[PDB]
């Protein structure tokens, strides 16, 4: 584990770790869920990133950050 970083400056959903926190600064800047890529609005963003259930699944995956994946939105083909 690592020391918990600052709150997301875009959706206000507190990130657990640095990977989750950067990913957030990235998808919230485009109002897309960090976890389900729901393509929110700038006022749907805070309410949805606060309530998404895929958030918990991906973030329980970030507790096992030792794995290969970080941001499943950057790998494309
Ligand atoms: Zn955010
Ligand atoms: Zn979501």
């Amino acid at each position: 584990r690592e020391l918990k970083p600052q709150t997301c400056t875009i959706c206000e959903t507190t990130p657990v770790n640095a990977i989750d926190a950067e990913m957030h600064d990235l998808n919230c800047s485009y109002n897309i869920c960090p976890y389900c890529a729901s393509r929110l609005t700038s006022d749907g963003l805070a309410r949805h990133v606060t309530q998404c259930p895929k958030r918990k699944e991906k973030v329980e995956e970030t507790e096992l950050y030792l794995n290969l994946e970080r941001i499943p939105w950057v790998v494309r083909k």
